[PDB]
């Protein structure tokens, strides 16, 4: 059982801005439901990536991608 | 400050089975580092999706993917 994280962030005025932990530790989900609309934009397959950051030790890739009508960005690590 | 889940699991022999929760709730991370590999297969940008399923209320997509050699696959929320 452990964990990792990555960020969530979206452009134009009234952008929300994401820290997202993600641990990996039969019925029943585990907790809530946030603002749905920033569910269906961390899980949305941004195939394209066009960028690689962080220092590593651990690394980020970032990857701008549009969904309806946001433009939003998401950096994930990867090893 | 709330949560969602995502399930990921592997194809062939030797396959692990994931359960994997995100909670949306300056310096350092959130814990330790599962196997690395657990990692770089859950962030991949799977651009291919080839399943919806659920019962919504709740939406799951389904996405099948190849990476270095071995085949996954990752259900996640999607509303």
């Amino acid at each position: 059982e452990a964990c990792v994280t990555s960020w969530l962030w979206s452009e134009g005025e009234g952008a929300v801005f994401y820290r997202v932990d993600l641990h990996f530790t039969m019925y029943n989900p585990c907790g809530p439901e946030p603002p749905a609309h920033v569910v269906r934009a961390y899980n949305q397959p941004a195939g394209d990536v066009r960028g690689v950051w962080g220092k590593g030790e651990r690394t980020y890739a970032e990857q701008d991608f549009r969904v309806g009508g946001t433009r939003w960005h998401r950096l994930l690590r990867m090893p």
